[PDB]
C-alpha cells in the first residue's frame, strides 16, 4: 500500500550522461551508440541567446571545439550536425553502456522521469508531466540543459525530453530527441509566455482511483454525471475536457475498484465545487494530475 | 528554478539488488561485497508471521535453502547468519558493482531515497522521510521487502533503511542495515499502531526558504516570533518543537535569502493559524516537511 510520486530507476540513463563544453558554455549531452545529443545553444554565449542565428554561429565551430567528457575520459568528436534544436556530435567510441532505446514524442498529460545533471553528472531524479501548455514544471539550474526525460518499458528507455529553456515564469521548455520543441517555444531569450496551465483531468481521475485502491475513500459520493455535464464543470475549473478515449483508458482501474468512471467524475466534480475542506487524498491537499492511468496501474501492480 | 521532490540517482543501488527466495517467500536482498542482506522474515510463511520464533525457524534452514539470484545468474550461498532482524547471506562472489558504501542509522526528520524492488528488479525511486513516529510513508506491495533507502554523498552510498513491514494503517516500518527496527516496530503480524505523525518543523522551514529562493513569497509577512512563542503554536498543530540546533542548521538558507529564521517561523505560524486560503507554495496546498535543510541547499545549488 501507499502511493508515491515515483520516477523510473535512473541507472540506464546515468550511463548515458556526458559533459559537453563549447567555449565558455558547459551543459549535458546524451551519449547513445557513437552520437552525443545536446542542445544547439551549447554554441551560444548568453549575449548570443537574445537573437542567435544558429547556422551562422555553427560555421565558426569545428569538431575540436566540442569538448565531450564521459566521467574523466575525453571523447573524440569526428563529426557534428544540427537537427532542429539539437546537435548530434559523432564520437569515435560507441557508449558501451548504451541501453536499448527509442526516441518518442509524448503528448500533453504524459509523465516521464527527469535525470537532472550538471557537468554530465547526475544530481537527482524526479517525475514530470508534459503540461497541456507544453511546458514542464521541473527543477533546473544553469548547467542543467541537456538533462533528459524518459520512460522505461522493461529494458527499453524511451527518451521523450531534453531540457533547453526556463521561461521568466520559472517553468521549463525543451525538445524531443529529434530537437523539436514541445509547444511553440524557441531557444532564444525573448518574450515567451506559457498559455493556461490546465489540469490533466484523466490523470486526476487515475490518481483518485489510486487513492481508493490505497484506502483513501472519503471523497466517494452518491452521485454520477455524464461526460457533457462533467465537462461544463471541467471548463469552469481549467480542467482538460474528458473524452470517451480517457474513459476507455480508465476502464481497467474502473474494473479493479468497481467504481464507474462517470461516478469517479461525479466525485471529482464535488471536489472541484466544494474543495477538500482541509482534508487530504494520498497525503495531498490538491488534486494530483501527474500520474497517468498507466502510471497508477504500474505502481499499484509493482511492474519492474 | 523550480523545486521538485527529488530522489538520488538509483544506478549505484540498482547494481546491488538481488532476488532472495526461501521456500515460497520471495523478496529483495542487497548485495555488497560478498554479503547479501535481506529481512529475516524471508524464512517465514504468512502463518509464521503471527508469532515467529526466528532462531527456531532458522535451524530448519541451510545455505542451499536461500536461493539468491542476481539478474538471471544464481549466487552460491556459503554461509548465513541472523543480525537482529536481517539475514547476512555470505556468497562466494563479491558484487563487482559494489559502490563505496556506509550503513548509517538516521534520525526522525532525515530524508532518503527508496529504490522499490520486486524479485530483485527495480520498479521505481522516490523520496521518503523517517517520520517522528519512526514510520515512513512509502509505496510498497507484497514482494517489496528488502528494498532499501539510501543517501549519496558524491560516490559513497549511505544505506539507512531496509523495508520489512506494512502497518494496518498502510504506513511502513523497517530496519537499518544492522537489522535494528526504526522505532518500536517488530517483524511480527500483531497489533502495532504508529504514534502521532507530527510534522517535521525544521523541514517545513527549509522548504519555505526553497519557496522564497524559487520566487514563491506571498506567505512572507511583517511578523517575527521567538522559539518559545513559535513552539506554543507548533504544539497545538502537532509540529515538532523547533530547537536552537534547527535554527543553526537553517543559518545558510537564512543567509542566502536574508530572512531571519524567526521571521520565517512567524510566516509558518500565520500559515498554521490562517491556512493557505486556497493558495499554493511550490505547487503544494499543504506545508511539505520531507525536504531537509541539506536537501534544499543540495537541490538549490545543483550538487552532483
Ligand atoms: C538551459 C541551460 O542550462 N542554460 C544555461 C544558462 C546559463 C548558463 N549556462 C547554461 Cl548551459
Ligand atoms: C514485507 C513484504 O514484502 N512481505 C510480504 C508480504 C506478503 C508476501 N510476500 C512478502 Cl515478501
Amino acid at each position: 500500500s501507499g502511493f508515491r510520486k515515483m520516477a523510473f530507476p535512473s541507472g540506464k540513463v546515468e550511463g548515458c550522461m556526458v559533459q559537453v563544453t563549447c567555449g565558455t558554455t558547459t551543459l549535458n549531452g546524451l551519449w547513445l551508440d557513437d552520437v552525443v545529443y545536446c542542445p544547439r545553444h551549447v554554441i551560444c554565449t548568453s549575449e548570443d541567446m537574445l537573437n542567435p542565428n544558429y547556422e551562422d554561429l555553427l560555421i565558426r565551430k569545428s569538431n575540436h571545439n566540442f569538448l565531450v567528457q564521459a566521467g574523466n575520459v575525453q571523447l573524440r568528436v569526428i563529426g557534428h550536425s544540427m537537427q532542429n534544436c539539437v546537435l548530434k556530435l559523432k564520437v569515435d567510441t560507441a557508449n558501451p553502456k548504451t541501453p536499448k532505446y527509442k526516441f518518442v514524442r509524448i503528448q500533453p498529460g504524459q509523465t516521464f522521469s527527469v535525470l537532472a545533471c550538471y557537468n554530465g553528472s547526475p544530481s537527482g531524479v524526479y517525475q514530470c508531466a508534459m503540461r497541456p501548455n507544453f511546458t514542464i514544471k521541473g527543477s533546473f539550474l544553469n548547467g542543467s540543459c541537456g538533462s533528459v526525460g524518459f520512460n522505461i518499458d522493461y529494458d527499453c528507455v524511451s527518451f521523450c525530453y531534453m531540457h533547453h529553456m526556463e521561461l521568466p515564469t520559472g517553468v521549463h521548455a525543451g525538445t524531443d530527441l529529434e530537437g523539436n520543441f514541445y509547444g511553440p517555444f524557441v531557444d532564444r531569450q525573448t518574450a515567451q509566455a506559457a498559455g493556461t496551465d490546465t489540469t490533466i483531468t484523466v490523470n486526476v481521475l487515475a490518481w483518485l482511483y489510486a487513492a481508493v485502491i490505497n484506502g483513501d475513500r472519503w471523497f466517494l459520493n452518491r452521485f454520477t454525471t455524464t461526460l457533457n455535464d462533467f465537462n461544463l464543470v471541467a471548463m469552469k475549473y481549467n480542467y482538460e475536457p474528458l473524452t470517451q478515449d480517457h474513459v476507455d483508458i480508465l476502464g481497467p482501474l474502473s474494473a479493479q475498484t468497481g467504481i464507474a468512471v462517470l461516478d469517479m467524475c461525479a466525485s471529482l466534480k464535488e471536489l472541484l465545487q466544494n474543495g477538500m475542506n482541509g482534508r487530504t487524498i494520498l497525503g495531498s491537499a490538491l488534486l494530483e494530475d501527474e500520474f497517468t492511468p498507466f502510471d497508477v496501474v504500474r505502481q499499484c501492480s509493482g511492474v519492474t
